[PDB]
């Protein structure tokens, strides 16, 4: 029915969706949520990426998130077919500013008179004193220059620039040690601070599959986050974080030497007027989607949950938005590392992107890829609009890709198909990042190779038709696309077969 | 270039919307507000309507008619306060929102713990709870942050709240209040009655019988909340001026997942009749008690433009929040933005494309007009207009033009604001002796209104839209000038 | 026309879906011996001749004088009746560089026969001019035998005799035939440097503006300077002639963009052009300068061969309907015939076809498709006069309008108009009895010449005008009671103001 | 090349039509050329081929049985000629026509290649008496349809050669109709007959037709033209007719006549594919009204995704003339613009002075325009249009074409049994090449029937193991495709087959580089 565009949206309240979600969704991991049982809750509710925010708590406190996510994950390691993997990604503290520790709460009162970064004063911070941990500050902030704290919801106006005189534009409850905002004012503070190194390094160490590396505003940003990563890190995937207003102006550039984005809208939404993130957001996805890369859409969809157990009528309405808009991944923060909810907050987003899901109007967007996405020659693009075009054509359940790093999945989300790409891989790795792309289902093929290799092939497809049928992804009757490799290795994928079940 | 001028299809035009293209056009979804303390002062009304208030809404399910007497009274105090200059002067409507069939509630309710409905005692006022509810038959209080299966989930409960009742069934959507309340705003000229809980054709049927001979011109705008409205609703569209997306209650009565569905939905068919449609409830919470919004709620307000809605509205956040003026001119900077972002292109051929013949030589004149806007990228056009009828059909079509609409009816350049993209002008002078002089006139007097508010330059060509002879239901004629 | 898509579209073209309206595509006819007379002429006229072509590649001055002189007498036979009038344009169809064989050997109406498979000479000859055999044939362009090479293709006679170049040229006859006296030759491949504009030719323009044709069908045009000269030629007294470019060669294709910038119009001449270039390729040549055209909003005709059996037989082959409706279907504003109403047996008749088939197809036309397409494509303007056209075409479409009815002096708002291809009738009122001419130039354009002196309020003569159109509108069945109608005028007297749609009952 | 540049919209499109962008690529609108006197001769033929011909018609309106006999013995003898390579041996299909329910005039007074001139205002008398079969003269013609003066009532109008002549019947009679000549021409021998508007209870199916079926069967034609055809029974008959001998031949229905365009949505459903018969049908109707018949059929021919025929007189003048009209040009480019499969020849390469030149011609035009179709649209509006399917054989098909078009894939080599798999690809109209490799010698003729596919004849034994057996036959296609110049050094290629032998189980899409 639903499935123009008004006449599609005239069409859109009892029409059940019916399939796997498909927009995976990424949970923060917190004092809310670093305990086994937690997890394992957190992961039947429909978690697939784990977020180590490295802004805070130290390097073991983070070893033991991981033991954790690793424990809660591995414990169903007792049905492979029915395993689902989680991919852990490291969130990179970068170049923040800072307030110094005072959980007692100094209220910042509008129109009074300090901002400093002598050592000595740093927990002196009082009613009318905050300390901050970028020293340069006094030199980059001008008569008249605005200083955002916490969120953006604290204001103060510099009006004498020895040792920052300002004065509260916007007052609030200030807290302990919360993110600070200079707009308008260059911040010469380093991409990658030697924290930040160490921080990949642990990464790389502790075998992370994704970095969202934060605050990056250009090329050689990424660069360095490769640098850092090291040799040992080449599989990592590095999801640029857009934050700015130099990021967005240099996206085009950043996309194309990244492995996906992430539209951080916290930070964006404080350097570039409110009104204005909804732009830069609708955009960015639209880019990313052109180029087929991961993109990830970020902080505040479910605040309210934090404190209630229900979310706002807005929220609902972002989540679907983003999914809508054609985000690969949705993601939660406070929801899930703090509040009261994070368990609930998983399961709401799990509820509404598949409604979101079964509302797209694949028709146009199909279209629209197609039309817009250039030739190519590489077999493997060409295998995988070849069968995204068969599954729509017969209302294919699903498409079983056979990938050793993911790269054919990834191909294949990038047209968006409806039937759902089911990927076998013996690369746990690859099956983690693989969350990463819209409408992909990893599966973990842990037998041996068969000596002959088409063998080999036929029970990883077999093996995918099986994990199929128990997860309810297809059912006798069903038509499913196999795509496959005509020799081992990787880019070598370049096989669509037609097969009944 | 600006108001994202800088394509061939809906992707290609996401991937072109600009951050630095500074918006520059009269923002066209109208801003409701309603009011209440944090709002009733002729003072504070006054700020509002210079960020950009156009409609006022008195929430009947609140306070006595004595008090709503004094909140006119302020909206009109703050409004006359600008009529010094005629060519200024911002109408503002008035929409009583009925009280109609609610369930309320003058302590912590704990999880797993027994309540009483009649710390663990609660008292309703809708007698036959006890009578619809069955065993497992789930209650809900406040806001539906509050669950009871005959606690689920607890939270602080204050005083005399909101209570649903889902999947359960009776309660008249006219009680003698109800009455009273609609003769109330007849007696003092309210503009529009948003209407609550309207689940059937009928029911807008006595909010008109209610309204009595008095208020015909009363436009009914029928709320939608729950699954019936929903199910009904191309049979509420019909008999209906236009629609609100409620989504506070909606948002309870079916599953919270399922609203966004129910809105882009309606908002899809409204769009489709060309009767206004709004969007309610909870677009900007956090400002009730923060200065700035959330992510969330900006990109709500956006995705609401985009997706077609005529007016937005404000509740908690201007009867009670500490923010009201700053929730409005968020409102009114995100609605700007938005609309830039709209593919007419796309929108206008989907209209068109959609839209079926007629033979009406309103509609005709119209559908040229937008057309020959377009062409030139015309600055506005000037719809002359007795009842609003033929600026209302014009932005059917979603001109990018700016629709100004020149009248003498006060109360049509009030109701006018229910319609996305026009913008009202009261006319005051007596009608001249020879007729076309008086059209002259009006005209003159919309462009001459129009260069003061910076609608339109020297240069800027302009549409204009009038008719053959005097009275309404005559519009006829479309010319082309240049200013 | 309500389907959805194009493919749709065609599949619901109905052949009992009888038309109903003027034909929109104008029809141009070639004057000669067997059309030449008053009463064949009133005769064409009735059956749907809309302009006038002669030929100046044929007879003397003389000889056109007179088939003007017929033609307005044909036309005002019917002045009795203003409201029923049909003028009739007429053209110069310019001689320009042509290169022809000489009169035969003894023989200026005879015949020799080119063997296939025999040799020929081809001479440059002065002595030769008029000593033309089997073997043996001279021609009036010297250069030939210096731009013509080794295995160099000659064609000759409207390309049914060929030969390939194996004090003269050594030619095999390929293609074999009966040659007559005088005729075309042509060297595709090859380039040509004759001017465009000979003695001649001026000597003609010249007679074209002092007995005031309307319209130069320019030949040859290979270049923005060569309609220059056209317009040089035409001189003072003739600004308002319209003069419209013929493509007849590779050259003029590729300067097309050029050409047409400077032209008023095109005429796609594929005789010439369909021996210069392949065959195979005029199609293509066709289709691109009459989308172009459309594009530019200025007169395209199509022309040579419409209807060619018909000089003989009293029936067209299936082919030729088909060109035609094709022609119509790509969007040309006019369609020609030649051999078919100069010479042969079946003139009217001819005429006849074409009104007949053009009518067909312009009801499968899908504008939906083709004003969107227009739309589209067009660029914005800032025009009142463009603004005002495209937004009575929109109220037309809205309506399902009877018709369009423009005041308009020089006929530039009624181009405007047909610009954006309203499928609703544009009736175009106007006092310049040559703009009422030259208008048939514009696809759904129908003049209408007004007479009456004006009245002293401005208003009232508008008034009377729009009346007027109405008037002549019922009497010949474009509208009846009960339709609406699109008026379109202006603010002030005088042209380039028209700015004003009114939308009227009738 | 293949007019690249020529576009977001149709109109963009024209305007873009370059005439020096050489086309490139097989032509793929196959070419039906009627065998006749002119073109009888085994050396003719083999002309004919190296020009272009892919599908041989037998007229049966004319000759004997052992007239044809021969002329298929000849084609034959033309086309085995070139097996001395299989890698650029080119099939050629027989097509009979069948004669059908066809009215005509007697052979003239002693004058069999004389004629008589009718003239206008005169009175011509149509005799059905025997005695005159063969005594027509100015004043006389007689007919071979007997119930001819039972059915043209007075008023009513006979036309005779191809529409060009006109009586009007003003005098019912005993012994025939008296007419007054409505239009005159010079008058040949057994000349066809038309009564519009007069309903012809003459059989679909006569004894003749029956016989001259049973002859297509017993010699192996592979394609029945069927001409009359008026309603889906018809097509039943010709099916009978064939016999079980004869399943395997394709029948395409001729739609010659009003009834045949009022129904034929029938008649596509049960029949292989169409021919828009313009003679007759140019007669039946109005002359005005055909391009709309043609334009309509193939449109619904291309959404059901069987061949469609184009036909007659798209090139006459090439009967007499070396060169074509411009309107005759002009008239095969918008047929292959249209979404015609085939295009046809017949007098002019029947009986006229230019048969090989006229084929060469076609096959001209057919490249040119060939280059100019709009595919975006096409497939888009072919694939919106065309409904689910779960028959693995369209899925891999669609799929195939897709690629196809992501990467101008040079062409798409299909294995094939029965040809079914190659007109599935067709169906969707990619814009490479499909190359069908097939054993069924018969398979290779009759797929000439679907726009766009090229079949190569396989002649090897199988090899013991399958897989080896289906790489030998697609590096056939290869290899036959280079040296015919498909496809060069570096393109890539879509490869379709299936995971069994057998028929019906195509179902894998590979993609290869060249
Ligand atoms: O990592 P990629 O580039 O997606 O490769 C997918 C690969 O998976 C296969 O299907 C099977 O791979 P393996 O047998 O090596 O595990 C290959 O044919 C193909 O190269
Ligand atoms: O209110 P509506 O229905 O839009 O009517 C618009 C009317 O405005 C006019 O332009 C002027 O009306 P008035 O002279 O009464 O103000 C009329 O021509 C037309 O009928
Ligand atoms: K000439
Ligand atoms: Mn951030
Ligand atoms: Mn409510
Ligand atoms: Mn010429």
């Amino acid at each position: 029915p639903a499935a123009t565009f008004l006449e599609h949206l005239c069409l859109l309240i009892d029409s059940e969706p019916v399939a796997a979600r498909s927009t995976s969704i990424i949970a923060t991991i917190g004092p809310a949520s670093r305990s086994v049982e937690r997890l394992k809750e957190m992961i039947k509710a429909g978690m697939n990426i784990a977020r180590l925010n490295f802004s805070h708590g130290s390097h073991e406190y983070h070893a033991e998130s991981i033991a954790n996510v690793r424990e809660a994950v591995e414990s169903f390691a007792g049905s492979p077919l029915s395993y689902r993997p989680v991919a852990i990604a490291l969130d990179t503290k970068g170049p923040e500013i800072r307030t110094g520790i005072l959980e007692s709460e100094v209220e910042l009162v509008k129109g009074s008179q300090l901002v400093t970064v002598d050592p000595a004063f740093r927990t002196r911070g009082n009613a009318n004193t905050v300390w901050v941990d970028y020293p340069n500050i006094v030199r980059v902030v001008p008569v008249g220059g605005r200083i955002y704290i916490d969120d953006g919801l604290i204001s103060l106006v510099v009006q004498k620039i020895p040792e920052l005189v300002t004065q509260v534009e916007n007052g609030g409850v200030l807290g302990s040690r919360k993110g600070v905002n200079l707009p308008g004012a260059q911040v010469d503070l380093p991409g990658l601070s030697e924290q930040d190194v160490r921080d990949l390094r642990f990464g790389v160490e502790h075998g992370v599959d994704i970095v969202f590396a934060s605050f990056v505003r250009k090329a050689s940003d990424v660069a360095a986050v490769r640098a850092a990563l090291g040799p040992e890190g080449h599989g990592i995937k590095i999801i640029s974080k857009i934050e700015n207003h130099e990021g967005v102006k240099r996206f085009d550039e950043i996309l194309e030497v990244s492995d996906g984005i992430m539209v951080a809208r916290g930070d964006l939404g404080i350097e570039i007027p409110a009104e204005k993130v909804f732009l830069a957001q609708k955009m960015m996805i639209g880019r990313c989607n052109l180029a087929g890369k991961p993109v990830v859409c970020a902080t505040q969809m479910l605040e309210s949950m934090i404190t209630k157990p229900r979310p706002t009528r807005a929220e609902t309405s972002d989540v679907a938005n983003a999914v809508l808009d054609g985000a690969d991944c949705i993601m939660l923060s406070g929801e899930t590392a703090k509040g009261n909810f994070p368990v609930e907050a998983v399961k709401m987003q799990h509820a509404i992107a598949r409604e979101a899901e079964a509302a797209v109007y694949h028709r146009q967007l199909f279209e629209e890829l197609r039309r817009a996405a250039p030739l190519s020659r590489d077999p493997t693009e060409v295998t995988a609009i070849g069968a995204v075009e068969a599954a729509f054509k017969c209302c294919a359940a699903a498409i079983i890709v056979l990938t050793t790093t993911g790269h054919s999945a990834q191909l294949l989300s990038r047209y968006r198909p409806r039937a759902a790409v089911i990927a076998v891989t013996r690369s746990a790795q690859a099956a983690r990042q693989v969350h990463l792309c819209r409408g992909v289902f990893p599966l973990l093929y842990r037998e041996p190779p068969e000596a002959i290799w088409a063998d080999d092939v036929d029970r990883r497809v077999q093996f995918g038709i099986e994990s199929g049928k128990l997860r309810g992804f297809l059912r006798v009757g069903d038509l499913v696309i196999v795509v496959t490799g005509w020799r081992p290795g990787s880019g070598y994928t370049n096989i669509m077969r037609v097969l009944s079940i």
